[PDB]
């Protein structure tokens, strides 16, 4: 019993965590095979930010200037490119403790797991989802730039997330590992904002079918839904709409507990209008929305990595 | 910025995690230089736990009956012994992978991350506290004793926690790495519940603070409290009591944020009669009684956002 946001365990990402310095910017770097990957703003210095023609600012870089430290020893770097928003910088050695990897998108509203560095070094991990506005709500301070996000599916790690920017509301802004932005962000110190954000429909009702699955009921009702009067009440509390292959995702929930999808989604819909009236659900006083029907299967059957 | 309940990267721990196998039973150990520790009650089948003598279950055991496998590896066995509600199994190979490490026992409040693991195989990991009713609200199945909690401040990891059972009201109850229970409780199936739990208020002030940091002091009024006055309101909530040491201990927050200590009692005073209305701090709509002064301090920036 019991339902924690959790991480995904991070030691398979802690072995490939490098310190990537280019003259006074020092930022994290993750080193997969013989390439260490990082955000291309570690070559601006905070006057180049406010308009920066990243081939030109490159262009007059040696290998020898990216200092590499992987613990306490030095890389040697063999050769540089870009790659949209990513540097890629070639070192002599393959890291020995590459993991089995691939690069991943994700699309918003999916979970990952955040290594969050310092100095090429972890300093703790935690669970969020990619926002409907391509933003993640990360804890993240100057110089955890180069930190990333990732999935773990059997014993391959799927690398989804390399952070680059903190925005103004607070809220953080990064790429995929081929260096393209989630959202409509950019590389440079400009005006930029998030847009408006919506709840995650689909992972509000996963975690409705885990505080079910954990003895927390008081919120079912007798009362079922149509697709469509559901979408029309959740378009009002700006909840994102919930198709049809979100109703089949979440067929296997609905299966364990009785409770079906659009019986579940009476239950979001009188939680919406009402409120829950001093109760809790799961220890939250606010519908939880970045565990995914996946993330509360894994949690509920014990999957290991 | 953002605030998020962080856990300790899990590396470390993970290349500890073993699977130790006795009889019929399966749990997780944890495997340091040579020896592996893992629940006692590894020797026990489900008749054995209403009341096992230990003792006697274990004098009929060698070597050989415990198996333990650290990856695709077979470890051998070549002694053991009971300590409090832990076994100690002396093994023929040294943990290659053993970090710094120490055994610490903390008190109720305290927070640590939890590698929760099955079958020795680690499955995911979570920020938890020590309850002030000394069990711990985690996520754990059968299958997960043998789990462990710990801190890695400084590259060293504490080892707090060791996950031995799950109590009816579906929270959990272990031991420190010597294999004293946190708590009144016993390693026997016999009936036994969690007392009154109640809110961890140095926490919940750190939280505030963490709160204050990070841009927000929607919450804080002009008034302040006398320590005692704020105790008499406190436990009307199931607060725990505030003393002199906690007060002492936000002395940093308080200096950082220009917000005295009482001025922050004070705020939360307000906060339990009001309630948010419709507000959150930290993304939460409750008072969050999970992240210690250090924790804020550590995860925090230096400079408040004024
Ligand atoms: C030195 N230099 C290379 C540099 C300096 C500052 C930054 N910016 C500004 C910026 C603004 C438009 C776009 C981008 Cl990509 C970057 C960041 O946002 C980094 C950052 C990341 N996470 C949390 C943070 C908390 C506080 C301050 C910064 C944080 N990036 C590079
Ligand atoms: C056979 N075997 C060794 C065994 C069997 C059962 C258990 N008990 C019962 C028990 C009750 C009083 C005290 C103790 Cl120490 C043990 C447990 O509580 C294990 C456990 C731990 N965490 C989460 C769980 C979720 C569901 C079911 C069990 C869980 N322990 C050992
Ligand atoms: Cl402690």
């Amino acid at each position: 019993s019991g339902f924690r946001k959790m991480a995904f365990p991070s030691g398979k990402v802690e072995g490939c965590m490098v310190q990537v310095t280019c003259g006074t910017t020092t930022l994290n770097g993750l080193w997969l095979d013989d390439v260490v990957y990082c955000p291309r703003h570690v070559i601006c210095t905070s006057e180049d930010m406010l308009n920066p023609n990243y081939e030109d600012l490159l262009i007059r870089k040696s290998n020898h200037n990216f200092l590499v430290q992987a613990g306490n020893v030095q890389l040697r770097v063999i050769g540089h490119s870009m790659q949209n928003c990513v540097l890629k910088l070639k070192v002599d050695t393959a890291n020995p403790k590459t993991p089995k990897y691939k690069f991943v998108r994700i699309q918003p509203g999916q979970t990952f797991s955040v290594l969050a560095c310092y100095n090429g070094s972890p300093s703790g991990v935690y669970q969020c989802a990619m926002r409907p506005n391509f933003t993640i709500k990360g804890s993240f301070l100057n110089g955890s730039c180069g930190s990333v996000g990732f999935n773990i599916d059997y014993d391959c790690v799927s690398f989804c997330y390399m952070h680059h920017m903190e925005l103004p509301t607070g809220v953080h802004a990064g790429t995929d590992l081929e260096g393209n932005f989630y959202g409509p962000f950019v590389d440079r110190q400009t005006a930029q904002a998030a847009g408006t954000d919506t709840t995650i429909t689909v992972n509000v009702l996963a975690w409705l079918y885990a505080a079910v699955i954990n003895g927390d009921r008081w919120f079912l009702n007798r009362f079922t839904t149509t697709l469509n009067d559901f979408n029309l009440v959740a378009m009002k509390y700006n909840y994102e709409p919930l198709t049809q292959d979100h109703v089949d995702i979440l067929g296997p929930l609905s299966a364990q507990t009785g409770i079906a999808v659009l019986d579940m989604c009476a239950s979001l819909k009188e939680l919406l209008q009402n409120g829950m009236n001093g109760r809790t659900i799961l220890g939250s006083a606010l519908l939880e929305d970045e565990f995914t029907p996946f993330d509360v299967v894994r949690q509920c059957s014990g999957v290991t990595f």
